[PDB]
């Protein structure tokens, strides 16, 4: 018995401090970490109980826009809908492939909407054609007390990344879910953009335009994701044009010039940023719904006073041959920084 506890704690040992190890790197990655939540949490706490500009997150939000499972679209502009037989053939490859418009050709669009109005639509835009999408259906959102019965979203693809003039859209049918566009990337030099114009309408209940002049409307500008891989220098940006800019503090995104994003790489700690974006606890990490899983999310995150007015969103960079993807989504859930709880204490010695 004595034996057979010494031989086990014995053979045992190398393994524990092994895992002692792991246990102890995660430790001081935890901590630095921790660091930075907290005091990205603590300057926010701080932002809202002295009414600094940032604090208007908490304190000057009237827009609840985060969830509209029920709405069904009406698409005013689109001539080149991606036909079901194609949707469904691309649906088993990978996001980036997905998002390939070399693997489409004229055969798998139609002018005619095969998609149902409560049903995700998926369309070729082309540049310089603004589509008008209007979402009714509305049931879990107002703004300063007006039951929201009505959104129209307007999109103008301005540029791509493919030399089409174009770029794929699956357009959701819940538009705090928003649009997920993208292009192949045709050309080297990571210059090319996909960028689009959008403005968002708001109708109360008889069927008005809600004016937003009371600035009220607080709305998300996350995952801004900026990664610099031998694959691209992958940075999406937002020009808010006149609506205004509200910082998320600790985030990686910040003013230069009228657009916001991360001047640096936020994706990879290897590329010096305080979180990891990718995987399931990454700071980018989203539900199906699109809402983040991450308590960290505020990294890649801004904001906006949404004044009612236009603002583009670009992403661009990547590499030659590497689709560029983006997932832009805008609503009232705006990404702060959270809690992060009891310092993490380091692991037990294995003795
Ligand atoms: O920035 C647009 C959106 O990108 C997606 O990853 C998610 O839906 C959100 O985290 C974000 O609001
Ligand atoms: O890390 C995943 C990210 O991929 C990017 O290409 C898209 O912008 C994002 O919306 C998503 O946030
Ligand atoms: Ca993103």
């Amino acid at each position: 018995t004595a034996v057979a506890d010494y031989q086990k704690a014995k053979a045992e040992f190398p393994q524990k401090q092994e895992q002692y190890n792991k246990d102890f790197e995660k430790y001081q990655s935890d901590v630095k970490e921790y660091e930075a939540q907290k005091a990205a949490y603590e300057q926010y706490k701080k932002e809202v109980a002295q009414g600094l500009a940032s604090g208007r997150v908490e304190k000057a939000q009237g827009l609840v826009f985060i969830n509209e499972p029920e709405a069904k679209l009406s698409i005013e502009g689109v001539n080149q809908y991606l036909t079901k037989e194609a949707r469904q053939k691309h649906a088993t490859e990978d996001i980036l492939q997905q998002y390939n418009t070399d693997n489409y050709t004229a055969s798998d669009f139609t002018q005619a909407n095969p998609y149902d109005p409560k049903e995700d639509t998926w369309f070729k835009m082309k540049v310089g054609d603004q589509i008008s999408v209007t979402y009714d259906n509305i049931v879990n959102s107002k703004y300063n007390d007006k039951k929201i019965s009505k959104v129209k979203i307007n999109y103008t693809l301005n540029s791509s990344t493919n030399n089409e003039g174009s770029a794929l859209v699956n357009l959701f049918h819940d538009p705090t879910k928003t649009i997920f566009i993208g292009a192949q990337t045709s050309n080297a030099g990571r210059n090319d953009k996909i960028s689009v114009t959008m403005q968002i309408i708001f109708y109360d209940e008889n069927g008005n335009e809600i004016d937003l002049s009371g600035n009220n409307a607080i709305m998300s500008l996350s995952s801004l994701n900026h990664w610099t891989t031998k694959y691209g220098d992958h940075v999406e940006k937002v020009n808010l044009g006149d609506n205004e800019f509200v910082k998320i503090p600790g985030s990686s995104v910040d003013l230069h010039g009228n657009e916001i994003y991360s001047a640096k790489d936020n994706q990879y700690k290897a590329n010096g940023a305080t979180f990891n974006g990718d995987g399931a606890d990454g700071w980018d990490a989203v539900n199906a719904d699109g809402t983040p899983r991450a308590a960290t999310a505020y990294y890649g995150a801004g904001a906006m006073t949404y004044k009612g007015e236009p603002f583009t969103f670009t992403v661009g960079g990547n590499d030659q041959n590497l689709p560029t993807t983006i997932w832009f989504a805008t609503n009232s859930a705006v990404a702060v920084p959270k809690d992060p709880g009891a310092k993490p204490t380091p692991p037990e010695k294995p003795e």
